[PDB]
């Protein structure tokens, strides 16, 4: 894949197995048996806790508070798709001319997906702690 | 608490601080400013991601399946108010007189939430990997697979 060490740079994850991160980038329209949709699975749930575990200690001396509402504000499409759109995930996106045409690049659900299956690809190959740290960096890139 | 070393051989890990078991185990009702709830939060995020993980490798060949369904089967209240019991939290949960005598000890989802604050406890203390390695046992005690 061109320009794949740009995504690199840009997570400051190097992936020690290349075709994990292409994985990851492979929307279900591509190539048959073999689609990002398992590892988007996993990432969501990495980012679940990567999140509310963020919540628990920044929101710990306060009684008050729904951590469950601000967790959702943090992990939903249009969160996921804004931070995607920093990392320019919409030109490594591996999707058919179709998909393409039907202006897939830009869907944040596709935005959303792709970025959760390289945080579940990261923790696969580096564990959580590691992946919450790549995870936090992006969060607060985003928002401040 | 007493018996506390009974829970911790039932879960295979003892605690650093044995407070935060404490707090683990306490339901809103007992004490104002003190519960699990946190701990219920933060345990129920480490369970999804277990379970999911579990998931994800197990089923890794099979291209048909629904994991969020097969996931929800197993982190359920009902699931885990089933693995409550064969660690008899019922027996260590604090509660106040007024919920113990509503039968308290028996609600499916205090014993859930108890157990979720438990391995949201250990999580903190010992880190994903302990909490995740506790919980998979947990978890094939009480249901194992055929296998």
């Amino acid at each position: 894949m061109k320009n794949i060490e740009k995504l690199e740079q840009s997570l400051t994850y190097e992936f020690k197995d290349k075709n994990l991160l292409i994985h990851a980038l492979t929307h279900k329209s591509f190539k048959k048996s073999y689609n990002n949709e398992r590892l988007e699975f996993l990432g969501d749930a990495v980012l679940d806790l990567v999140v509310g575990e963020y919540l628990f200690h920044k929101f710990a001396k306060d009684a008050e508070g729904d951590l469950s509402k601000l967790r959702a504000a943090l992990v939903n499409e249009k969160s996921f798709a804004k931070i995607a759109n920093s990392l320019n995930l919409g030109d490594f996106i591996l999707m058919s001319v179709a998909e393409e045409n039907n202006g897939g690049k830009e869907k944040p659900s596709i935005l959303s997906d792709a970025l959760e299956a390289i945080i579940g690809a990261i923790h696969l190959e580096a564990g959580f702690e590691f992946a919450k740290t790549i995870a936090l960096r992006l969060i607060e890139k985003n928002f401040p």
